[PDB]
């Protein structure tokens, strides 16, 4: 199995404030989509309630130490151990978020499906310092800004070396 992460990042890293995305952008939505679908997706709590609903076409994976949360129609389970458990033997796993679910796995990532967008924006978190690492990069795809889509951002799958 392999064990990747995708995020989309502004400047200097952001990747949230007040538990949303800070930027208009919603061809990047379908971008992860394309990215995910077919594959178990793995987040934080938060972030679940950022999207508000399970995806259709995924395995929803939550983490959360809470013994009671129980939200229809998603897996919970309270170790990153047991989330590597519920995604099975197959192809790819999906980290999806939040920072402290990054933080924890980027050490482990095999892959970083990351999305740049050419914007500086403030933060309320951040994704973690992949570059303290080596990278190669094995795909790659060009967006320009265009009239749904105000900020240019590109694509760039890279592979942990
Ligand atoms: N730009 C992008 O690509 C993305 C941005 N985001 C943004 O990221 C932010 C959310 O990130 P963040 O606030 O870090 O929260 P997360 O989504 O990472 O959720 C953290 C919560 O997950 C639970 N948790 C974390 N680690 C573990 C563990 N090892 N075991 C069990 N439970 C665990 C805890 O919940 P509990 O207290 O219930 O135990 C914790 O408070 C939002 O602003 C969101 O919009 C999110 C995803 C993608
Ligand atoms: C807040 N959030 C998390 C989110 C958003 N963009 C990301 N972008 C990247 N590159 N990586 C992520 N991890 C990421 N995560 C969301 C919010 C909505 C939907 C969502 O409804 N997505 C649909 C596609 C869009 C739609 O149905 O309107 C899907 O099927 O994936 C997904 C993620």
């Amino acid at each position: 199995m392999i064990v990747s992460m995708i995020a989309a990042l502004a400047n200097n890293r952001v990747i949230g404030l007040d538990n949303k995305m800070p930027w208009h952008l919603p061809a990047e939505l379908q971008l992860f989509k394309r990215a995910t679908l077919g594959k178990p997706i793995v987040m934080g709590r938060n972030t679940f309630e950022s999207i508000g609903r399970p995806l259709p076409g995924r395995l929803n994976i939550v983490l959360s130490r809470q013994t009671d949360y129980q939200p229809e129609g998603v897996t919970v389970v309270a170790t990153l151990e047991d989330a590597v458990v519920a995604a099975g033997d197959v192809e790819e796993l999906m980290i999806i978020g939040g920072a402290t679910i990054y933080n924890q796995c980027l050490a482990a990532a095999d892959r970083l499906y990351l999305t740049h967008i050419e914007l500086t924006t403030e933060g309320d978190t951040w994704f973690p310092d992949y570059e303290q690492y080596n990278w190669q990069e094995i795909e790659h795809e060009s967006y320009a800004a265009d009239d749904k889509n105000p900020h240019n951002y590109r694509f760039s799958l890279l592979e942990r070396v």
